[PDB]
């Protein structure tokens, strides 16, 4: 279920933390918003 | 609103996934972010 | 190989994604023996 | 320094590993190639 990742460099660490945060948080978003968002993307890039 | 370009399909798909997570995150109310961030303080240094 | 674009909402988001595109694209200027050696270690 | 983070979800962990790999490898690129690449972006 849970994984451990090691990184060298503070700047790299902080960067990965921001992405870890966004990735973990989006699981608290109701699926129809997620799906709505992906529908929208289809007009925004190929 | 800003535009970036990237070489490589795999690279493109990776950036779309992160873009999604970064953009969706703003639809998460602030109290759930706080409750999430407080929790992280127990999970890594 | 091919070239794709994307749109991003937010300057913070764009700056984050730019750093990541950079590393993703720069990585291919890395000699393959150095890629293989790094992967050798990481695995252990 | 070395740092660790915990992450929930195998796919989340998988995306993050590739970005970890790319950020570390990229430190190997000689600086002139990095500067050249940046200006080319502009």
């Amino acid at each position: 279920d849970t994984y451990y990742l090691q990184v060298r460099g503070r700047e790299n660490f902080e960067i990965l933390m921001k992405l870890k945060e966004s990735l973990e948080l989006m699981e608290l978003v109701p699926q129809p918003l997620v799906d709505s968002y992906r529908q929208q993307q289809q007009l925004l890039q190929r």
